[PDB]
């Protein structure tokens, strides 16, 4: 609206158009209540930089009414104002947003962008989006559109934590083309408007998310496996069958740290004790009941977890009488320690009854005919024995009550989880030792070591991290998405249950993307 | 020299003097070669902030000729220019440094400050310091002295990595007073001079040390013990006897990460294997020789470590035939794993010969009369047995060769180490199991979890970190110094070998201090 | 877009002499050495297509002159030549990186630097000026310099059938450019032009099988990687791994008999190679004598395949009754002592006298071995410097020097009956000889023309500084062979991402 | 360089460009040593004629670096000056050469032309050809 410029393409088979528009007038604050007004380096106003989570692709499949992009107008748009904002208490002013469109004269379709005031819901149809102040582009001639996005507020200047307006981009008319694999690419860049200002210098220690996250180059094999300490991580894994995870040990979150029953020192908390309560259950051998000790939950209330912190979540099976069991060290407690430590078979709760068969509680099986009454015993989970395989260990027992356990999660459609494997050694016995375990592999959703760095540099709100995985000195690079909930996903096309990736390491940070972002790189599982 | 101001104290029993001096004229660069000149927020020039490592105390014991303070003139002096410098490639300009002296009219003594040009050694006598451009203060009347410190250079503007001038402060005449516990306190504050400028905005990801270090509030008991995984850290420890450390597992450094034989995943690397080579040594039972496997050092060259990564460094003793030994799990390797895993006694190298008695090599003892020839075996260090106590485990075996092992370290005179303890459970046996371990405690210099955050935010060059340790909700606070070499020290006055500190946690960052800084808080070991 | 970063003119007031340039080199544009690259629909976003230091090497006239001077000062004016089309649309990014700053990893961090966006349909004839960010009043050779980086911003897409787009850069010194100090013209700059004396491949020696002339050049689909140790040469380092500049001279070796044996239908006796250059057998030096065989015979099948060799007992001033025996590396049934490049071997000799020197001439392989087994080399372990394994960029295949090895038969039970096989070497020392004179431009690859029938047929290969040649092939097959008439010719320097326009059809 | 002219194709789906360039300045001889200076029929200067051996075809197979055309600047370029030269002993002056290209707006590629001074070898790569005036 403010101005328009047209240029002829090379060869004179079309044109490109550059426009500047101000759909909503800007009201400039007088800043009369600001104790001090702090100016910016003048060169910051002249430097367009890419906006985090400001990229998307339009294909013939994309339908109108789906929100492709939604961003708040704040200092986080620009790379340098984001870094500067850590030294200040408040801010005021708008931004100039530039849409870059890679169009062509032999395509068809339209695009719409609009400004949403604060405290207004975003609609899900291009028809309603025309109610807002907006602008429309055509793929045949669009080259770059500059939007003078205003800073809508009812106060003199902003403190941290307010509600802010948004920019929304949507397809107005579907894309068409003779070629079946043509697609339009959209990118956003921003810079503060000349009237942008800061106020009230303060020491630079804030809770914001750093615009750039620095990841130490520690490789995966140098990281611990939460669900199987004492065994190093050997490779990364992708399985098509594993469409969900219900584990409670390898769960970490950006906001509230550990989740469910997880801990930051898996090796330290791997040990527990039981009291060997009376009672027994039937079987060809004789099985015994024991109640786990809860030092952190001395009074067995339903609010706190019912099992020792970070204890164990193998998962034996829905029903396995003489087929599958868990094997652990066990020894009677005496002064100064324990005596006669040897391998025994065990499991969770009773067998026949439901709700106690495979669940978290204090009740556990013991394969000890000579289990002394009301005496304390040691428990080192070790591994599994019988007919157990990888699948049985993968599925953890269910959780019940009101002790805010870790919720089950699934990947977005079209993506698959990435795991940390570990070879669990097999234990064999020739004499009458009692038990014989079998080889098996254990997977963990996430390791605390990787998430440790992320805590120092939090994630920007409503964004995920796109990471590069360098293996052969840069020749081979893989792309993963790291969600705040604490899992990694990859884009796949094939179907395989045994895909292996080396553990050379060197994780690298690429950029911030939306949760619905589609990874450009694709991992072919059929190979 | 430029100006002086005198004021009368309350009660008219003395005066205080404020002076501004420019001992060395400033040459202002024209910045003709700078592609862009970036200005600063004008309010940054008016904000004096404390200089990191800019505090010291003068007592009657302090003698002239000892360097109390030495700082480079760079953007790191000011809190805000340090944060701003991460966005830029170069800088140019001087600083104004203010000395604040807490003097009194009924004391005596003098103080001297000087400016050292680049590439000049700092002398160790006040007599030679008068050769430089300098200024002299008197404790009877000194209140605040402002120094216009110039930016001495022979280039148009600075890049990272140059040599810079320094400010040095020294006692000119010793302090005297009727009271025996009087002492003067000195502090430095700084702000850039009006001609300071930056140049060439670049994305803010640099290798500098952040002016403020943010420490996660994870308590010690949530951290792993490098020298004893599977046992949680239970308390912090101070011992007067332990005047040095020669360990090789709990060694981490700010610059080159792990040191000696340490690893970032102690639990994962705690396991090793041996080959059970031929030969034997005398004894009432029969002992056997075995050679440790080195997957990381397949060819046993003297350049690389001679033992498995992060394996074990207990330390049994200088000579213990039938008194002290190490006890571990052991089992013969078979397809899929190991069989007949049970506790056995072992040690390092042979017994009589020197250089192999207590040293790192592949040779180790095995307490297995039926040790099969040239067969692989598992080794889980577990613990100790016999007459071993805390002292024996504390002293690790020596290291020889040219495999850049971890050097031995000692605390500065008047300070003591702070350790991480862990109760090692005792293993008892009633039947003919073979061995019986004893309770013992294990100490580690540092845990990787604490150092993990420090890697993200490096230390400023030539500085140590002063940390606050909050225990009872802020009521009780302890002060420790964290050195880049990777150990913590505390100021003590008493003499005790069993001082215990809880593990409530909540480490906090206070400020940057010099290595010779003396902690104000004192821990009384006699209580 | 014309000038991402301002260019600050230096007065050169500290230079002892200010040496002016010919006024006419300022006026006309020339192609930038190594400034050519191509964009394809398969190119991934965020991948660096071109990286150049702002230096006198951006122009071939100033590059030639710079061999004669010790200092310089000033920037350059670049012009962009795009061979686009009407159907394809994409977008590029060009940025200036100040000296002492690391190059970013992703396109979104690159936008932090001074930059500007190119659109394929309007990019042609765009002009960019590259300033030089300097510390001193002028540069000394060996300083750290700013650099220009070009990266894919939006991937190339086409409405119609896809076309590749080829990009060229031309440059000329900016009017303030000047030299200084006038030193003799033997400085260390890489010459903008490389002159290759004419030498047909069959006139070159085959390092991995001397005594057999190179018969023809070879391209195979299956051979995806090379792990050889003999035919490895590098312009920066010279001979790599266990290579030598005199393959025939180092072919012969000797070994000393060892105690023991192993199991076999006949008897398998031990031997131990001599190491004149490694007397103490320390871990940091090669385990085997320089230039010795690196053929592989099966991963573990010590009995199915066998290497063969002439062997004779040591005698004063010579050797006696040399005859053909079998041999192989390592003791077999072991990870580190089987099919491994190390000094322990065994010989098929019924009676091998202990602690006696013996000849070892690798000759040829026998048994069930075929050329596929021969090419795979024994693995290397230890701390000594061994040649890294290499693979060509996706879409390209190696070009090998091929030699044919005659077989050997016998009526009498002399011990063996060798099998005819073919030998391949990735590089030959003779071709590298010339390159050492003229260095390669930093991080650039030589594009060579191989013309055969008096100009009628021309093949295009890329020679990498690591020491291998590759060809772009639409098809991939095992049996394709190029004649050996020869006459290599130098074409230009290209970026390693460049894709050869000329294509070789292998399936047909 | 001297001038450029642009025209729209029929249907307005592209353009055609006609240019006049003088990459190397001409030095005009004073002819002070010539016993006689003989002029030409003025109509000969206005008659473009095809140059012998001045035709070639570019296909997708043709590769850069191959010399498609190489001609000496002499009276043999023009049909009438070639016939006239038989009556004379000497000559002096340059020529105007016109390249006619049958292009189309829906193709791609580029072409380069250069002037080689006497006693200089012709290179076999477009990269080196940019060294000459072109």
């Amino acid at each position: 609206m403010e101005s328009s410029k047209t240029e002829q393409v090379t060869g004179a088979t079309g044109i490109t158009q550059s426009t500047v528009t101000a759909p909503l007038p800007e009201a400039v604050s007088s800043l009369s209540l600001a104790p001090t007004v702090n100016a910016l380096d003048p060169w910051v106003y002249l430097n367009q930089t890419e906006v985090p989570g400001g990229t998307f692709t339009v294909s013939s499949a994309t339908q109108p009414g789906s929100v492709l992009l939604e961003l708040e107008i704040s200092p986080e748009l620009n790379l340098y104002t984001s870094h500067l904002f850590r030294m200040y208490a408040g801010w005021s002013g708008g931004f100039s947003l530039k849409l870059l469109v890679a169009g062509n004269a032999f395509s068809a379709g339209k695009l719409i962008a609009a400004i949403i005031p604060p405290n207004i819901e975003v609609p899900n149809s291009a028809y309603l989006l025309t109610g807002f102040p907006h602008e429309i582009l055509d793929f045949r001639t669009a080259d770059s559109m500059e939007i003078i996005a205003p800073d809508i507020k009812n106060i003199d200047y902003h403190f941290r934590g307010d509600k802010l307006g948004k920019l929304v981009v949507m397809v107005y008319s579907p894309l068409r083309s003779t070629s079946a694999d043509f697609e339009i690419e959209i990118k956003l860049t921003s810079a503060p408007l000349p009237d942008f200002k800061f106020t009230m210098l303060v020491p630079p220690i804030q809770n914001n998310a750093l615009p750039i996250w620095s990841i130490p180059q520690a490789p995966p094999y140098s990281m611990v496996n939460p669900r199987s300490p004492l065994t190093p991580v050997v490779e990364l894994y992708i399985n098509s069958s594993y469409a969900t995870c219900n584990h409670q040990l390898g769960r970490y979150t950006i906001y509230q740290g550990a989740i469910g029953n997880s801990t930051f020192n898996p090796s330290g908390a791997w040990t527990a004790t039981c009291t060997a309560e009376a009672g027994s259950v039937t079987g060809h051998p004789n099985w015994r009941y024991a109640l786990l000790d809860l030092p952190d939950n001395p009074t067995f209330d339903p609010t706190l977890p019912p099992v020792p912190r970070g204890f164990c979540d193998w998962g034996s099976g829905v029903k396995s009488g003489n087929k599958q069991h868990l094997v652990c060290f066990t020894g009677k407690k005496v002064e100064g320690g324990f005596q006669d430590v040897d391998t025994h078979m065990w499991d969770y709760g009773d067998n026949e009854t439901v709700g106690l068969d495979n669940t978290y509680q204090r009740t556990i099986y013991i394969k000890d005919p000579s289990l002394e009454k009301d005496a304390q015993y040691l428990v080192i989970p070790m591994g599994v024995s019988g007919a157990a395989n990888d699948d049985t260990v993968q599925v953890a027992p269910n959780c019940y009550g009101s002790w805010d356990y870790a919720p089950t999660v699934a990947p977005p459609l079209g993506e698959q989880f990435v795991w940390f494997r570990s070879q669990l050694p097999a234990s064999k016995t020739t004499t009458t030792s009692g038990v014989n375990s079998v080889p098996v592999n254990v997977n963990a959703l996430m390791s605390p070591d990787l998430m440790c760095s992320a805590y120092a540099s939090g994630f920007p709100l409503g964004k995920v991290a796109l990471l590069d995985y360098v293996l052969f000195g840069g020749s081979v690079v893989r792309q993963f998405k790291l969600y705040p909930e604490g899992y990694m996903t990859a884009n796949t096309t094939g179907s395989n249950t045994g895909f292996i990736i080396p553990a050379d390491g060197y994780f690298r940070f690429n950029s911030w993307v939306s949760p619905s972002f589609m990874i450009s790189s694709v991992v072919d599982l059929n190979l």
